[PDB]
């Protein structure tokens, strides 16, 4: 359902307008028309409209989100030459690398840093020990000392993960999805810290990035905690920032999660080749990255030429510097629900409404917890009819040639009461419906029959004549009516939960 | 005991028509004779003839057993250079390697995969589970549902596996031998399942490779467990086959344990060099390769450049993916203690002779059981009269010097009824024999006197002259003269069981 | 401490070349360099920097370090990117605690096999095979193998090389819980070293000189040291050669590897002098090469010295033998581990306990919980003022609080009581253990005494002789009797609790 065009999803806090004006220098030469949106949660609903075929033709995100993109077959294999390859980091193309093919487009590398307000703390801290007696020195002046989102588990990774905290174990070679770090030691001692910052009034847990963002841009904070995207606004609020390296915790220095900014082409996307032109020959090139950057920083760009250039800037540097001391986050599918059990932990153990412990702990279970069997789109969890009837009732496979009268005796006390949830095939423009089942048809869809507008045809005639064959014509339906007022659906067209 | 030429040994059920062809090419280069073999057991008997400095130069078999061999001193230390090492993959080379050195070239990575006949089962099984209702179905057209060896405990490992069965743990960087999971909770559970559908005629117990190949390629089962090196006979059969992944048991995926089709060179094969040099330039190459594999699947090859190419095949594809989900064997010692101890287990529960629990019992008995002192060479088990004395009599070692005259007063009563077993040495071509003890000598064996055709002569004089000079003289010998007729023996040829 | 440069560096190392690096220094700065190297100096520097004294700089492996670091007696070392780019970082990470950096690398060491070529121009492969050497030699009047016992570090090679450990490494650090001294793969290796012993094929008693005398005279075909041992060797005109350290059970000895490392004592008035000498003199090509031509550094940390001796083969094995073995921790829990693994060697070595005996305590002790970092003495003890809050008042006491409120329970409380009181230190005079017989009827502000015909508070008192007490307002601890008291400002007592 995507037209002949180009549509372009980033996140709101990127250089979205940048990223238009390459979308207009893109139209000038191909008259293809680049639209750009930036829609909230959309690393979120990506998936969702990606899976019906919808969305956008290019989706913009951190590259961590993409291996599940891919595995959820939504994301196109792009296809850069040899040529291209090399005009970009080695490392970079690894961090949008799935199973051995290249997913997406690498455009830069992102890293929080600590950025502080010169006027107020000339010389920043260097650990998070020392920021409580900070912010009473500040307090006194009506100001605090840190403020940052807390609302997005990102933002408080570093500091968890300084002193032994992590996501997945690489093991020789890839990561351990049974070997969760978020329940250790190290990681609730970090957590903690930050918990008795709060405990403390030395910060809000429900400050989240805007409030943060506003507070430092107005100089009520002495510091913030932030990426490169985030110089642009500074830079406007007139206020003398400074971009260095994040404080330690316990002599450990902050592990911040890197990402690397990357571009996939929409699995459903009818214009992929106009979709890698319009990212090899606009986007990935000096005029390109420039174009965004200057909107709003994109950090390290993955384009060696540009990122030559724009590297004697101290910004960048310490980025690097602090994207050093922290590690690349992996790109494997578990990683979503890695974020949300950590998002949830951190939030609630913030507001008090858990301990530590408490939320560490299922944190480790839900980032840990395994993929409840595909295709098993349900909750309750739902069971075809036909598989629930094998296996609780008949002990065996049922096929074209099964005759349930050979059952009736101990089905019928087994489908009484039954709830069950038929669904009319696609074609039929109706909707499922939820039907309570009184028994077994008195004979199979073939022979069931029925008359309307003066015509006798059996069930097993009418759906065929939908164009929908039935595959079982010889089984008994569920009756869902009542003694000669009956109702009779198809068993293959039904199913259950539990 | 062996030539200036090229003998070498492969599995039956591997391509050794295809080594072979590999093998002319070789000769038609160098002139060296290339001469395959496939004897039966033969990762049982290389290390039998090669003790004695015989068995082929080369030695192909899965990874697991070469180990042992390395430790037997069986193989030659492999000397392959970085240029080469390159070509293959990494973790095939750590397949074969022994306490740091490399002991064999890696050839290609083997794992076990569903195969199933589409014209039957068009949609196969996700679970053992199933299967049984599977059978039923099947079995009204005339047909089964499932066929495999059941005779190696190879086949049956991945389901045994599944929930939680293992070999030995490896812990911090190696494997201990003292932790064997063959009898944990797990274990059972998959053996049992087995055991069941066995129980209800979904399976039989006595079904072999042979059986269940054949069925199979007549279209009579709609499933079978095999490696690639099956493939080949499948497409003679002209059935519509499919290869995917194993079933799960209890939600788990099968752990088929993996192996790495290896070649070792013979410690004792004076063609060293030309072993390489077939190996290296001729074997391990995309043609040689090739040949080997269009005879009979290799699967994963380990050379980085053919199976570049072969991996689009979804059958190896499906290969590698159940090896994923199951672990590459160890290459431990242990490993043949291991399958032995396992083989009897599964077979034996599986025939009811045995549950699975006793099985299991025996089974991890075995595996773990500790070796024994490699003094002790024959069965039964005899203790040396002379140990004996020491151990429950003298309290103390026995040696050239020591008097019995000194322990008479207890040592007698100590050795009267005693039964042993005299057993002359080997040179005087006799035979072993029971005697009941009556007690001590009189005098030692240097100073206790006989006469025969004439002649006064001691005992130890006279084992001296048949060359078998006694350890101990100066011991009086054990009386076993029923009668006031002595019989006297030299302690340190007898024994008691 | 003084204004200049005082450097403690061990016996076996080249203090005559370090110094010669001094006089360079002095020349160009007038600043004396003075070189000592005292026994037991890893155990000494601990105790006299406690004390505020000891050397301005102190030379050892990187392990002990960690726990100077921890007391608080090393400085925060200062070099910048320009210099730390000079080294190779993995040296930096030896020095590296908690993330500061606490000394400088200087170089790589490692024990290596030193074998006679005249006597075994093929040297074993293996520790299996050694007995039977011995065997050989032996009927020549000679030995196959003589090194260190005395010390675990010669011994632990073999020890760990089928198993045994020190502190395992998961993910990011070391687990003090786990230490793997006492395992099966330690006690294999420990029990064939005791056997040699055993077999009379080595001396439990041999140390490093016996053995150093012995390889250096031509009385032993083997000896296991590090690249500091080469000078004597050439010295003694020996044709020897440097190899890797044989098998057991198939594996390779694991040597602890060490970084030669020079701290800064956190008391030194002279640190800014210390890094220039450091960074400016030794760490050179010029000062390695002083150091080295005395007694060989092994594989330097400067990139650019390491560079060029890197042809040497001596260092090559000796980064063989590295390869094969691992760095030592750095963490305050290695003294515990050497000394546990010392008397343990040598116990069993002598027969006096057995593998397992010992091993056991080895285990035990290394795997020992350290106490708080403050508790400086024993015993340990507790301010009474803290006392009192946590075991009575159940809170916290500070300028206001009352004692009056608490007479009730207070008193009770106190009657038994022994403590420690300790006058301040401008006070000349010495700790005393009081019975406390009670509190005292008022505050220290309103407590008076009289003398040479004078009334004067207590905290009066205090104020006068420079020590105003912290809280004046406090009831102070009666160690005196009937009227006949004798008073003690609680500030300054302390409790050593029991059991
Ligand atoms: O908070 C978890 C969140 O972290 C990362 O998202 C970053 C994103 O990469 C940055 O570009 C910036 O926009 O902020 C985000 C956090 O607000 C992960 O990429 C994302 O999947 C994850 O949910
Ligand atoms: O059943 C125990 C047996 O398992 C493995 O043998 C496999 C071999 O690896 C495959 O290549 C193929 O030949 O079939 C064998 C089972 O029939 C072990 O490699 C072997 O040592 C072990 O005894
Ligand atoms: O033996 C225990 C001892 O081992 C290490 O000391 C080594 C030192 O590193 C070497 O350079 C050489 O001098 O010999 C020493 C052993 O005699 C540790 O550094 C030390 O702390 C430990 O006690
Ligand atoms: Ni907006
Ligand atoms: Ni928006
Ligand atoms: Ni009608
Ligand atoms: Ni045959
Ligand atoms: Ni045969
Ligand atoms: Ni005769
Ligand atoms: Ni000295
Ligand atoms: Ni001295
Ligand atoms: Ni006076």
């Amino acid at each position: 359902i995507e037209e002949g065009k180009l549509v372009i999803w980033i996140n709101g806090d990127k250089g979205y307008n940048g990223l238009a004006e390459v979308g207009k220098k893109f139209e000038k030469d191909t008259g293809i028309k680049v639209t750009v949106e930036h829609p909230d949660k959309l690393e979120e609903k990506f998936p969702q409209v990606a899976a019906t075929g919808d969305g956008p033709d290019i989706i913009f995100w951190a590259h961590d989100r993409f291996g599940g993109y891919a595995q959820s077959g939504l994301l196109a294999e792009i296809t850069p030459d040899k040529a291209f390859q090399d005009k970009l980091y080695p490392f970079t193309w690894d961090a949008v690398r799935y199973n051995g093919k290249l997913i997406a487009y690498p455009i830069a590398v992102e890293a929080l840093s600590l950025i502080y307000n010169k006027d107020l703390l000339p010389n920043p801290p260097k650990t998070w020990e020392e920021i409580p007696a900070l912010d009473k020195e500040l307090k006194a002046k009506g100001k605090s000392a840190l403020m940052f989102n807390l609302q997005e588990p990102y933002f408080t990774w570093p500091l968890i993960a300084a002193d032994g905290g992590y996501a997945f174990k690489y093991e020789n070679g890839k990561y351990d999805i049974k070997d969760v770090g978020v329940d250790n030691a190290g990681a609730k001692a970090g957590l903690t810290f930050l918990v008795d910052l709060i405990k403390n009034k030395h910060m809000n847990a429900d400050t989240d990035y805007s409030i943060a963002e506003a507070a430092f841009n107005k100089g009520e904070t002495a510091m913030t905690i932030n990426g490169p995207w985030a110089w642009s606004n500074i830079d406007t609020s007139k206020v003398n920032y400074g971009v260095t390296v994040l404080p330690t915790f316990k002599g450990q220095p902050s592990k911040p999660f890197v990402g690397v900014l990357s571009a996939g082409i929409n699995a459903a996307s009818p214009n992929k080749e106009l979709a890698k032109e319009f990212l090899e020959n606009y986007l990935l090139t000096d005029e390109g990255l420039e174009a965004v950057n200057k909107d709003k920083p994109l950090g390290a760009v993955a384009l060696k030429s540009y990122e030559e250039e724009l590297a004697k800037d101290p910004r960048i540097a310490a980025t690097m510097e602090n994207a050093q001391k922290g590690e690349i986050m992996p790109n494997i599918p578990q990683m979503s629900a890695f974020w949300y059990a950590v998002r949830t932990a951190v939030i609630n153990a913030a507001s008090g409404r858990q301990t530590v412990d408490e939320a560490l702990k299922d944190a480790q279970t839900n980032a840990a917890a395994e993929f409840v069997d595909i295709s098993h789109k349900s909750f309750p969890i739902s069971m075809p009819m036909i598989e629930y009837l094998e296996r609780f009732s008949l002990k065996a496979k049922i096929n074209n040639t099964t005759n349930l009268d050979y059952s009736r005796r101990f089905l019928e006390p087994f489908l009484r009461g039954i709830n069950v949830v038929y669904t009319p095939p696609q074609s039929f423009q109706s909707a499922p419906r939820v039907y309570r089942v009184n028994g077994l048809s008195r004979a199979p869809a073939s022979s069931e029959t029925f008359e309307h507008d003066g015509k006798k045809v059996t069930i097993a005639s009418y759906f065929h004549s939908r164009n929908y064959p039935l595959k079982f014509p010889q089984l008994h339906c569920l009756n869902v009516g009542s003694s000669i007022k009956s109702i009779l659906l198809p068993i293959e067209l039904c199913s259950i939960e539990e």
